[PDB]
C-alpha cells in the first residue's frame, strides 16, 4: 500500500495525531471569513494575522511582505503579499501557495468571504506550519537542503472582471520580483522554488482532483496513494470509497490560477485545485456552513503527509 519514500506507519500516525481541528476550524479559519478585497480594513486585518500567526513558530520563519501598487479599474491599489521562507538560505524549497484576497462583487449583496476561495487553503497551510513546526525545526536547525516556503497571494480575483491586465496582481509581482533576486546556486530566486503546490478551492464537500501538468504527475500519485493510505488506515472520515478526492487522469489542461507567473519562468507546478468547482463558487453561498469539516480535515491530514514525505521529516 506504500510507495517509495513512504513513511512507516507509527509516525505517520504520530504525525496526524499532531493535527487539532478545532485549532484549524476556530483559530485559522474562522478569522480569515471576512471581507478582504484588496486594500480594505479586512485585508489588511487578514495580512497582519498571517504575518503574525507566522512569526509566532518556534522554527524561526523569516517572514517578509511583498507590499507594492498596480494600475487597476478601481484606479491605484495597494496591494501586498505575504512571502514566510522557514529557511532562506537553503538552496532550493517546497512552496505552498493560495491566495487570501476576496474577490470583489457589487456593493449591496450579500458580503463574499468565499470560505473555499481561498481561506480553507489559507488555513490549511497554516495548520501544517504549526502542526509540523517542531519537525520543520529539526529539519532547520540540520541544515536540510530543501525547505519550505508558503506564499499568500494577495490579489488573485479580478476587480472588474478579469483580464490579463486585470488578474493575479499579487503572483505577476512577485514572480517578477523573485525573478530579479539572484541566488546561490540558482541564479535567481525563481529557481529556489523545486516544487509550486497552489491550493485552490478547497472545503467543498465531494470534491476532485487530476493532473493538470504531466510534468510532475509523479507526485499527484503521491498525493492519491496517500490517500488510502489513510483510509486503509481508518484515518479518514466520510470516506467510503478508497480513491476519492486525487483521481486519475490527465487534463482538463489549465485553468487560469495564481500559479500563471511562475509557470512563464518555467517552475515545476501541481495545480491541487478542485475540478470542477465547487457548486458555490462564485456566490455569497460560499460561506463556512456550506463547507464540509471532515473533506477539509482529510485534506488537511494528505498534505500534512506529503509535507513529511516530501522534506524527509
Ligand atoms: O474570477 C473569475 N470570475 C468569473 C466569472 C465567470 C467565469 C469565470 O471563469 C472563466 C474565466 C477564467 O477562468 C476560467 C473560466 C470567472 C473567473 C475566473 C476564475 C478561475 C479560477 C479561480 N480561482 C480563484 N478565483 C478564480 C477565478
Ligand atoms: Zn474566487
Amino acid at each position: 500500500v506504500p510507495l517509495i519514500g513512504s513513511l512507516p506507519e507509527a509516525r505517520l500516525r504520530r504525525v496526524v495525531g499532531q493535527l487539532d481541528p478545532q485549532r484549524l476550524w476556530s483559530t485559522y479559519l474562522r478569522p480569515l471569513l471576512v471581507v478582504r478585497t484588496p486594500g480594505s480594513p479586512g485585508n489588511l486585518q487578514v495580512r497582519k494575522f498571517l504575518e503574525a500567526t507566522l512569526r509566532s513558530l518556534t522554527a524561526g520563519w523569516h517572514v517578509e511582505l511583498d507590499p507594492f501598487t498596480a494600475s487597476t479599474p478601481l484606479g491605484p491599489v495597494d496591494f501586498g503579499n505575504v512571502v514566510a521562507t522557514l529557511d532562506p538560505r537553503a538552496a532550493r524549497h517546497l512552496t505552498l501557495a493560495c491566495h487570501y484576497d476576496s474577490k470583489l462583487f457589487p456593493p449591496g449583496s450579500t458580503p463574499f468571504v468565499g470560505a473555499t476561495d481561498s481561506a480553507v487553503p489559507c488555513a490549511l497551510l497554516l495548520e501544517l506550519a504549526q502542526a509540523l513546526d517542531l519537525e520543520l525545526s529539526r529539519a532547520k536547525k540540520q541544515a536540510a537542503p530543501v525547505t519550505l516556503q508558503l506564499l499568500f497571494l494577495d490579489g488573485e480575483e479580478a476587480l472588474k472582471e478579469w483580464g490579463p491586465k486585470d488578474s493575479l496582481y499579487g503572483s505577476r509581482h512577485l514572480a517578477q520580483l523573485m525573478e530579479s533576486i539572484p541566488h546561490s546556486p540558482g541564479p535567481t530566486r525563481i529557481q529556489a522554488i523545486e516544487l509550486f503546490m497552489l491550493l485552490d478551492l478547497l472545503g467543498a464537500p465531494n470534491p476532485t482532483f487530476y493532473s493538470h501538468f504531466p510534468r510532475t504527475v509523479r507526485w499527484f500519485h503521491r498525493l492519491r496513494s496517500i490517500e488510502k493510505r489513510l483510509h486503509r488506515l481508518n484515518l479518514l472520515q466520510s470516506h467510503p470509497q478508497e480513491v476519492m478526492y486525487f483521481q486519475p487522469g490527465e487534463p482538463f489542461g489549465s485553468v487560469e490560477d495564481d500559479h500563471i507567473p511562475f509557470l512563464r519562468r518555467g517552475v515545476p507546478v501541481l495545480h491541487l485545485i478542485s475540478t470542477p468547482f465547487p457548486a458555490v463558487w462564485h456566490t455569497p453561498a460560499d460561506t463556512e456552513v456550506n463547507l464540509h469539516p471532515p473533506t477539509v480535515h482529510n485534506l488537511c491530514r494528505i498534505l500534512a503527509v506529503f509535507l513529511a514525505e516530501y522534506l524527509g521529516l
